[PDB]
């Protein structure tokens, strides 16, 4: 299963996110994935090999990008209530030639579309190009996705997804209910933030086992929720980190396994924006080729030469009273019950049709 996939790189991700110094976490594992599959569909011999394993797109059935394929389709759609976009795109540079065989295929697996941009004379001004881009698709929540340094005048190719989610809450929040609270990051410290309070029922569960309580929170239409994951003791995160798995995820945070109950939310208005070099991390994770004198990416141009020089994204979540926008991108460069979130949380939001999660967060601190 697709999906498994994702969510299990989504959280081979996580593990490595934690090492980092920065208190709040959110990216979209699945934006990150689509990126790596348009790289991947042009990799050869064990260059593939490493990135469908970190991926875990070698532990799917039945090709794997047919069936991603599919999940982009899925992915765009605009309702009353909510928009949900996601776009791929290759940046050329304006004189080299890839693979027709190659363009095809982004073109077909990855709805990508091509521009040629002067890489050789205008690396600078080319990366700013590239940088509205990503602006033009995430409602300008994305800046500077790709930053100084990144690109040069030997780049040759730039491939890019863009993400995009703003939907309504199925119950808004009224902001009279709004009120300043303490949200302690620790036990013994506290700094203030806008809690946004409502009773209403929800699917619910109670995780008496990891000590932590589950949510879902509709969007409108249904087509999309937010689940939230809240540790019962104010300390008690790190144990629910070290113990959620893909597997144990999938159970915990199903409609099956939870019910319809009344509970006194009480959730903050929050805003998190984190970017992410991915490069050492991908590395650790399995991808080496890709990065060195090894990498065989002569499905791109039909010969060796091309190697991935960085891999970045950028993500952006903010939650209010009448819902969250959510935005992230990826570049890779070539060449009765009470649920009070006032202590630090897992949070994410699922496309509840195809059950892949679009982006996922830790909420330690305002």
């Amino acid at each position: 299963s697709l999906s498994e996939a994702n969510t299990k790189f989504m959280f081979d991700l996580f593990q490595q996110f934690r090492k980092s110094k920065e208190n709040n976490i959110f990216y979209s594992p699945i934006s990150i994935t689509s990126a790596l599959g348009m790289v991947l569909l042009g990799a050869k011999d064990n260059t593939a090999q490493q990135i469908k394993k970190v991926l875990h797109f070698d532990q799917v059935t039945e090709n794997v990008h047919h069936q991603f394929q599919k999940l982009l389709t899925e992915f765009n759609k605009s309702t009353d209530a909510y928009e949900l976009k996601i776009a791929n795109k290759l940046f050329g540079e304006k004189t080299y030639l890839f693979l027709q065989e190659y363009l095809d295929a982004i073109k077909k697996f990855y709805q990508t579309s091509v521009e040629s941009v002067d890489f050789a004379n205008a690396p600078e001004e080319s990366r700013k190009k590239i940088n509205s881009w990503v602006e033009s698709q995430t409602n300008e929540k994305i800046k500077n996705l790709i930053p100084e340094g990144n690109i040069g005048s030997n780049t040759t190719l730039v491939l890019v997804n863009a993400i995009y989610f703003k939907g309504q809450w199925e119950k808004k929040f009224n902001k009279e209910d709004t009120k300043e609270e303490k949200f302690w990051p620790n036990k013994n410290t506290y700094k203030s933030i806008q809690m946004m309070r409502q009773y209403t029922s929800f699917h619910f569960a109670s995780l008496e086992d990891v000590q932590a309580k589950v949510l879902e929170i509709p969007y409108k239409g249904k087509d999309l929720s937010m689940i939230v994951l809240l540790p019962n003791e104010i300390d008690g995160l790190q144990k629910l980190e070290e113990k959620l798995t893909a597997e144990k995820l999938m159970e915990w945070t199903s409609l099956q396994n939870m019910r319809e109950t009344r509970v006194d939310l009480h959730l903050p208005r929050f805003k998190v924006e984190e970017s992410y070099d991915l490069k050492d991390t991908l590395r650790t994770m399995g991808m080496v080729d890709i990065f060195n004198g090894d990498a065989d990416l002569s499905g791109m141009t039909g010969s060796r030469g091309l190697v991935l020089s960085g891999v970045l994204h950028k993500a952006f979540v903010e939650v209010t009273e009448e819902g969250a926008e959510a935005a992230a991108a990826t570049a890779v460069v070539g060449f009765n019950e009470e649920f009070h979130c006032n202590h630090p949380f897992l949070f994410f939001i699922r496309q509840n049709k195809t059950n892949s999660i679009l982006f996922y967060g830790r909420f330690s601190s305002p």
